[PDB]
């Protein structure tokens, strides 16, 4: 679990969005596993606007942060799960690191701010849904 709070927006994994997220929906994209909802309180986070390919993410299943090298956002095949059919997920970045069910939502940050959230895992890999292209989160 986990979310990004920026301005009057809450960014979560679409597959973990709550009834309240859907009732306050701003934008969602099943192909990216992202959903953004509106909030009444001002957020605590700021978003990176950069091309960093290294950073640090939070891994809830280890209660620890780990440094990673990750690929640029791209279209990657993701196997069928309880939440989605087999499909290509867009804007996804892979890295070598620990991620198991329950780790989705952990934040990946670089020196410029929040880069994205954990969205996939297994096999010693971790995938992050990028948010750096969502320029409207900042206004
Ligand atoms: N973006 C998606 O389509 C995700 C939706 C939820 C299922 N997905 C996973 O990767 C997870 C998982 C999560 C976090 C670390 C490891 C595994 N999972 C694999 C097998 C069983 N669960 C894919
Ligand atoms: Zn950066």
């Amino acid at each position: 679990s986990g979310a990004i709070y920026v301005g009057n927006y809450r960014v979560v994994n679409r597959h973990l969005a709550t009834h309240n997220d859907w009732a306050n929906l701003v934008w969602e994209d099943s192909s990216r596993d992202l959903l953004v909802s509106s909030t009444t309180a001002q957020g605590c986070d700021t978003i990176a606007r950069c091309d960093c390919q290294t950073g640090v993410y939070y891994c809830s299943s280890r209660r620890k942060h780990y440094p990673v090298s990750f690929s640029k956002p791209s279209l990657i095949f993701v196997e069928a799960s309880e939440y989605y059919p087999a499909r290509y997920q867009s804007h996804l970045m892979l890295a070598v690191g620990h991620s198991e069910p329950g780790d989705c939502g952990g934040i990946l940050r670089c020196q410029h701010g929040v880069v994205g959230i954990v969205s996939t895992g297994g096999n010693g890999l971790v995938g992050f849904a990028d948010v750096r292209d969502l320029l409207w989160l900042d206004e």
